[PDB]
C-alpha cells in the first residue's frame, strides 16, 4: 500500500507531502506568472527599452498560443507519466525542463532565447502540471474525506504565486532589466526544485514511482514510430520554412487554432461513440457540450486580461489608482495580481454561500451562465468606457473594474467546472473528461491567438463591445435550456 510509506498528517491536518508540494507549486507558479507578467512588455517594448521590438499584435498572439500550448501539452504529459515514467519522474523532468526555459530568457539570446524558453516551458509544464496534481490526490486513502480540502490548500499556492510575483517583478519592468527579472523567476523555480529533491523521498514514499499502465514491448515500438513520424514532420516543416524565409508566427497560430477546434471534437466524438459508455453516461456527455461552449466563452474573455486589457490600460488609462483620496501610480504588471487576489479573498466566501443554500443552490448550467454573462459584462463595461471618453484618457479604476467583474464570474464558474469533469464523467473516460474541462481553457486560448488580429480592423473599443455581446447572446440562448441540461 502507497499509504503505508507516507505520513498521514504534518501539514495543517493533511499528509506532510502536501506541505512539500505546496512549497514546490508556489515557486513554479510564482516564477511562471512572474515571467508571464513581464513577457508581454518584454516582447512589444522597443529595442532601446531592452525589449524585443516585436509587432504588438504578434506579441499578443504569442501570449495566447503559448497559454493554449501549456494546457494542450498536459494531455501527452499525463499519458507519459501513466505509461512510461510514473507521475514522480514526469514532475521532476518537467521541473528541470521549466528551469531551463527560465534560464533561456536570462541569457542575451534575443528571439532564439524567447522561442527556446517557450519550448522548454511548454514541454516542462505538460509534464509537471497534471502530474503534481495527481500525486496530491494519491496522498489520501480511498475513503478519505480530507481530499477536497487538500486541493483547496494546494491551489492556494497557485494564486499566492500568481499574486506576489507581478508585485515583485514590477520593479524590473520599471528599470527595464528584463534579463534580471527572468533570472529572479529562474532562481525562484530552483528553490522549488531544491525543496522537492530534499524532502520528496520520505514525505511521498512509493506514490507515483512507476507508471499505472506501462507499455508492452510492441507498444513501445508502435507509439515510438507514430510519435517519431509526427515529430520528424514537425521539425522538417519548421526547418524548411526557416531557410526559405516563409517561417512566421501564423504557421504556429493557425496550427494551434486547428488543434483548439479539433481536440474538443475528437474528445466528444470518441465518448459519444464508445461501446463501454452506457446511454445514461452518454446523456451526461451531450449535457456537457453547452457547458463546454459557456466555459470556452468565459476563458476567451478572462485569458485576454494578460495580453489585451493590460495594454489597453497602459495605453488609454492614466495608470493612476484613485480611491477615496488614496492616489498612487499603478504598475502595468500589477493588472495580473487582480484576479488571484480576488480568488484568495472571495473563493472561501462563495464556497459558504453555496453550502448555506444546500440543494436549493443554482445548478452547473446556471453557475456557468452567471460566470460567462459576467465575463461578457466586463467587456461591455470597458467597451462603453472607451466609447464614452473617445480620445480622452480615463481612470485606471475603470480597467480595474473590468478585471473585478470578470473574476467575480470566475468564482461562479471555476468550482463548478472542476466538479463537472468527475460528475458528468463516464467510468472508463475519467481522464478523458478531465481533458474536456482543461480544453475549455486550451481551446479559448487557441481562438484568442487568431481573435487578437480583429483589434486593428474592428477598432479596440468595437472589439470589446462585439466580444462582450457575442458572449452574452450565446449565454442567453443556452440559459433557456438550463433545466434540460441538468442530468
Ligand atoms: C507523446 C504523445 C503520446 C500520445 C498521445 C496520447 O495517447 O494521449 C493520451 C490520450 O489523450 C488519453 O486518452
Ligand atoms: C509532454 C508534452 C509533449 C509535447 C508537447 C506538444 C504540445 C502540443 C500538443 C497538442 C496536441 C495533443 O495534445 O495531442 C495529443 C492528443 O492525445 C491527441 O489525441
Ligand atoms: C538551447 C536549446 C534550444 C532547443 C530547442 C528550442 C527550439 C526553438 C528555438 C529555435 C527557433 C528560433 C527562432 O524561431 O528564432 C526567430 C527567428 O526566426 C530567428 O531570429
Ligand atoms: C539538492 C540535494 C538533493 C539530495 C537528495 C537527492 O538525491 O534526491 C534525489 C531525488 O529524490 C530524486 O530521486
Ligand atoms: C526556507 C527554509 C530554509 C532551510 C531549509 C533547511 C534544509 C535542511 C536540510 O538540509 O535537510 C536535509 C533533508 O532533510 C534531507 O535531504
Ligand atoms: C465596493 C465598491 C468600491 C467602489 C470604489 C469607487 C472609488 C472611486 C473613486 O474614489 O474615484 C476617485 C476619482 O474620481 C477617480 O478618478
Ligand atoms: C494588488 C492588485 C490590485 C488591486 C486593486 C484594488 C481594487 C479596486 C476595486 C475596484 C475598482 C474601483 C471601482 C470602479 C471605478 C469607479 C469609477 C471611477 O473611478 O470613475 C472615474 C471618474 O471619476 C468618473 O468617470
Ligand atoms: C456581482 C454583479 C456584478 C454586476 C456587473 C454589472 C456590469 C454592468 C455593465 C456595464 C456598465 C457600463 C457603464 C458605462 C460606462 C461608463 C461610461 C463613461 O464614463 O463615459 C464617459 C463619459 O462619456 C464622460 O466623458
Ligand atoms: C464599484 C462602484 C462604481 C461606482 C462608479 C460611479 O459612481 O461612477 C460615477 C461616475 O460619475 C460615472 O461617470
Ligand atoms: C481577466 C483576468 C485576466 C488575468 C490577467 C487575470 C487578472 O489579474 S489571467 C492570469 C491570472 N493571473 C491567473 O489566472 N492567475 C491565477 C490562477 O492561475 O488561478
Amino acid at each position: 500500500q502507497t499509504i503505508q510509506s507516507i505520513p498521514q498528517k504534518g501539514f495543517f491536518g493533511h499528509p506532510r507531502g502536501l506541505g512539500v508540494l505546496f512549497f514546490v507549486e508556489f515557486w513554479e507558479r510564482f516564477s511562471y506568472y512572474g515571467m508571464r507578467a513581464m513577457l508581454i512588455f518584454y516582447m512589444y517594448f522597443a529595442i532601446h527599452q531592452n525589449g524585443l521590438g516585436i509587432d504588438k499584435t504578434t506579441a499578443m498572439s504569442i501570449m495566447s498560443v503559448y497559454g493554449a500550448l501549456i494546457y494542450m501539452s498536459s494531455i501527452p504529459g499525463a499519458w507519459i507519466a501513466d505509461r512510461i515514467t510514473g507521475t514522480r519522474g514526469a514532475t521532476l523532468l518537467g521541473a528541470v525542463l521549466i528551469i531551463i526555459g527560465h534560464i533561456c530568457l536570462s541569457l542575451p539570446f534575443a528571439l532564439f532565447g524567447l522561442f527556446s524558453s517557450m519550448f522548454f516551458i511548454i514541454i516542462g509544464s505538460g509534464l509537471m502540471k497534471p502530474n503534481i496534481s495527481n500525486i496530491v490526490g494519491r496522498l489520501y486513502p480511498e475513503n478519505d474525506t480530507r481530499i477536497d480540502a487538500g486541493f483547496v490548500i494546494f491551489y492556494m499556492s497557485v494564486n499566492l504565486g500568481a499574486l506576489i510575483s507581478p508585485i515583485i517583478l514590477q520593479h524590473f519592468v520599471d528599470i527595464r532589466n528584463f534579463h534580471g527579472g527572468f533570472l529572479l523567476a529562474a532562481i525562484g523555480m530552483a528553490l522549488g526544485l531544491v525543496w522537492y529533491l530534499l524532502f520528496n523521498r520520505k514525505n511521498l514514499g512509493s506514490v507515483g514511482m512507476a507508471p499505472t499502465n506501462p507499455l508492452s514491448k510492441e507498444e513501445k515500438r508502435k507509439y515510438g514510430m507514430i510519435i517519431g513520424i509526427i515529430v520528424a514532420i514537425v521539425i522538417v516543416v519548421l526547418l524548411v520554412t526557416y531557410y526559405t524565409h516563409t517561417l512566421s508566427f501564423d504557421l504556429i497560430s493557425n496550427t494551434v487554432l486547428v488543434l483548439g477546434v479539433a481536440l474538443p471534437i475528437i474528445y466528444f466524438t470518441t465518448m459519444l461513440r464508445s461501446k463501454d459508455v452506457t446511454d445514461g453516461e452518454r446523456s451526461r456527455v451531450k449535457a456537457f457540450i453547452p457547458l463546454f461552449i459557456l466555459g470556452m466563452l468565459f476563458w476567451s474573455i478572462q485569458e485576454q486580461g494578460s495580453n489585451v486589457l493590460n495594454i489597453y490600460g497602459l495605453e488609454r488609462s492614466d495608470m493612476q489608482l484613485n480611491l477615496f483620496g488614496w492616489t498612487t501610480r499603478f504598475g502595468e504588471a500589477l493588472f495580473q495580481s487582480i484576479n488571484p487576489l480576488f480568488i484568495l479573498l472571495f473563493a472561501p466566501v462563495i464556497s459558504m454561500i453555496w453550502l448555506k443554500m444546500g440543494k436549493k443552490q443554482p445548478s452547473l448550467a446556471i453557475k456557468f451562465s452567471i460566470g460567462t454573462l459576467l465575463a461578457g459584462l466586463s467587456y461591455i463595461l470597458i467597451g462603453l468606457v472607451g466609447l464614452g471618453y473617445g480620445h480622452t484618457q480615463f481612470s485606471v479604476n475603470w480597467v480595474i473594474l473590468s478585471y473585478v467583474i470578470c473574476v467575480i464570474g470566475e468564482l461562479c464558474l471555476s468550482p463548478t467546472g472542476n466538479s463537472a469533469a468527475v460528475k458528468l464523467a463516464p467510468k472508463a473516460f475519467n481522464a478523458q473528461m478531465m481533458s474536456v474541462w482543461l480544453l475549455t481553457n486550451a481551446s479559448a486560448q487557441a481562438i484568442n491567438g487568431t481573435l487578437v488580429k480583429l483589434i486593428k480592423p474592428l477598432g479596440q473599443t468595437n472589439y470589446f463591445i462585439f466580444l462582450g455581446t457575442v458572449a452574452i447572446v450565446i449565454t442567453l440562448i443556452i440559459l433557456v435550456f438550463s433545466p434540460k441540461i441538468t442530468k
